[PDB]
C-alpha cells in the first residue's frame, strides 16, 4: 500500500505478514504489537534483513516523439531489522526494534523524456521503536510505545523532451515568424534533456508513539488490536533548479527555477498512521493458522509541497491518496523440534486512484504469494528465511503531457536468526 513497507521480519516474510501482531514467538514482531510482550519469558533478540528486488517498469509513447519506456526504477532494496522484547517482571516486559516501515525507489535515468516526472526519488526510514506492556489480567495485555522515526530523502527532477515541444510549438505559431519566439525557441533548445530541472534532499527526524491491545482466548489462540501513529516529518533541507531565473512567476508548471543555487526550502511528510486487527489459531499440534486486516489511512498524505526561507512554494505536487485495506492469511506448519514451515497469501488496494498515480510512485494493488521455514539450532537460537512473491495488475497513468503504462512485479528474500537468555 503506497510506500509503506511490512518487510520488517524474516520470520514474517515467510506467512506473507498475515496476522504479525498476534503471533508472538521469536520475538520480532513484538514492534508491529506492542501487547505482545507480555508474551515472553526469556529476553529473546532477534535480527535480520529482507531483501528486496523489484522489477517495475513503465511504457508508453511522447507527443515529442521519442519513447516514455522506463525499462527499470525500482533499485533492490535492503532493510535490515533488529529487535529485542525482553520481560521485566509478571505484569510488565520492554521492547525494542529498528525498523523501516517507509520508504521507496525510482530512478529513470538522468536523461529520459517524462524526467519532467521521473528524475530520482529516495526516502530511506528508520523507525527506532521502545516499547512497553501490562499484563493487567491472566488474558488481557496493553501495549504502549514511543517512536522515534528518521529519514534521509533526496527528489531529482529533470527537463525532459519538454523543451523539445515548447520550442517546438513556438515554431508553428505565428510566433515562428517573429524575432522574439525565435530566439525564444532557440533558448527552449537549449534545455539540455538531462539538465536539473528541480532538486530537493534533506535529513530530519520525527516522533510519535503507538499502542496495542492483546486478547487470547487461551495459549494457543489470540487476536490483536494495533496501532501506529502518523509522524509529521519537518523537514529544513535544500532545494534548487538549473533552469535560469527568467522562467520563474509565470504561473506554469515548471518548479521555481534557482539559477541553480541552493535556497533552504522546507517541507512536510506525512507518514500515515495505521491499524491492524489481527488472529492466531494453532489448530493442532503441528498446525496453526493466522487471519490479519490492517487500515493505514493514507489520507493524511496529501501533498509533497515544498516552501522557502520567504515562505513561498518552491515545488509542489499533488498526492491526494486515499485510505487502503491490506488483508492477509497464513498458515505454519510445525513438522519437528528442529523444522517449521509457513504460507501466505495477502492483498491490499493502492492508497493511490487512476487520477493521481505517477511513474514516480508507481502503486497498484498488491498481491502476495509467499512461503518460508525456520530451522530451529536449539531451543534457543534458529534461523528464519522465507521468499515472497508480488505481482500486480500494469496500470495506467496520466502525468503533465506525458500518457504512460506501467507494470508491477517483486521478489523477496528474507534470512534472520535470532537467540534467547
Ligand atoms: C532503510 C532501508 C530503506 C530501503 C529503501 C527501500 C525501497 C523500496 C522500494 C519501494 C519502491 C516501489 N514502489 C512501487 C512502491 O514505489
Ligand atoms: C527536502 C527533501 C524533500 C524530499 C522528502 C519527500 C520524499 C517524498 C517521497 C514519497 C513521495 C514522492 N513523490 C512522488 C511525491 O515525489
Amino acid at each position: 500500500a503506497g510506500f509503506q513497507l511490512n518487510e520488517f521480519s524474516s520470520s514474517g516474510l515467510g506467512r506473507a505478514y498475515s496476522g504479525e501482531g498476534a503471533i508472538a514467538d521469536d520475538a520480532g514482531n513484538v514492534s508491529r504489537g506492542g501487547g505482545l510482550i507480555t508474551m515472553f519469558d526469556r529476553p529473546t533478540f532477534s535480527a535480520g534483513a529482507v531483501y528486496i528486488d523489484p522489477d517495475v517498469n513503465i511504457s508508453g509513447t511522447s507527443p515529442s516523439g521519442r519513447s516514455l519506456k522506463a525499462d527499470n526504477i525500482a533499485p533492490t532494496a535492503w532493510v535490515p531489522n533488529m529487535h529485542f522484547v525482553a520481560p521485566i517482571n509478571d505484569q510488565f516486559g520492554w521492547g525494542a526494534s529498528i525498523t523501516s516501515n517507509y520508504g521507496l525507489a525510482t530512478e529513470f535515468n538522468d536523461t529520459y523524456a517524462g524526467g519532467s516526472v521521473g528524475g530520482t526519488t529516495d526516502l530511506e526510514t528508520m523507525n527506532l521503536n521502545l516499547s512497553g506492556a501490562y499484563r493487567l489480567n491472566n488474558a488481557w495485555s496493553f501495549g504502549l510505545g514511543f517512536n522515534a522515526v528518521y529519514a534521509r530523502a533526496k527528489i531529482e527532477r529533470f527537463a525532459g523532451d519538454l523543451g523539445q515541444l515548447v520550442a517546438g510549438q513556438i515554431m508553428q505559431s505565428p510566433a515562428g515568424q517573429t524575432q522574439q519566439g525565435q530566439a525564444l525557441a532557440a533558448t527552449a533548445n537549449g534545455i539540455d534533456s538531462n539538465t536539473k530541472t528541480a532538486h530537493l534532499n534533506g535529513n530530519q527526524w520525527g516522533f510519535g508513539w503507538n499502542a496495542g491491545i492483546l486478547y487470547e482466548l487461551d495459549k494457543n489462540n489470540r487476536y490483536a488490536l494495533t496501532y501506529r501513529s502518523e509522524v509529521k516529518i519537518d523537514f529544513k533541507g535544500n532545494y534548487s533548479s538549473d533552469l535560469n531565473r527568467a522562467f520563474n512567476n509565470y504561473g506554469l508548471p515548471i518548479p521555481t527555477a534557482t539559477g541553480g543555487a541552493t535556497q533552504s526550502g522546507y517541507l512536510t511528510l506525512n507518514l500515515p498512521e495505521m491499524w491492524e486487527v489481527s488472529g492466531y489459531n494453532r489448530v493442532d499440534p503441528q498446525w496453526a493458522i493466522h487471519y490479519s486486516l490492517a487500515y493505514t489511512s493514507w489520507s493524511q498524505f496529501q501533498q509533497l509541497k515544498a516552501t522557502s526561507t520567504s515562505g513561498d512554494t518552491l515545488f509542489q505536487k499533488h498526492e491526494g491518496f486515499k485510505d487502503a485495506y491490506r488483508i492477509a492469511l497464513g498458515t505454519t506448519y510445525y513438522y519437528d523440534d528442529n523444522w517449521t514451515f509457513r504460507t501466505g497469501i495477502a492483498f491490499d488496494d493502492s492508497p493511490v486512484p487512476a487520477q493521481n498515480r505517477s511513474i514516480s510512485i508507481p502503486d497498484q494493488d498488491r498481491f502476495w504469494l509467499s512461503a518460508g521455514t525456520t530451522y530451529a539450532f536449539n531451543k534457543d537460537a534458529s534461523v528464519d528465511v522465507g521468499v515472497s512473491y508480488m505481482h500486480g495488475q500494469s496500470v495506467k497513468i496520466n502525468e503533465g503531457p506525458y500518457q504512460f503504462e506501467s507494470e508491477g512485479k517483486a521478489w523477496l528474500f528474507g534470512t534472520n536468526f535470532n537467540y534467547a537468555f
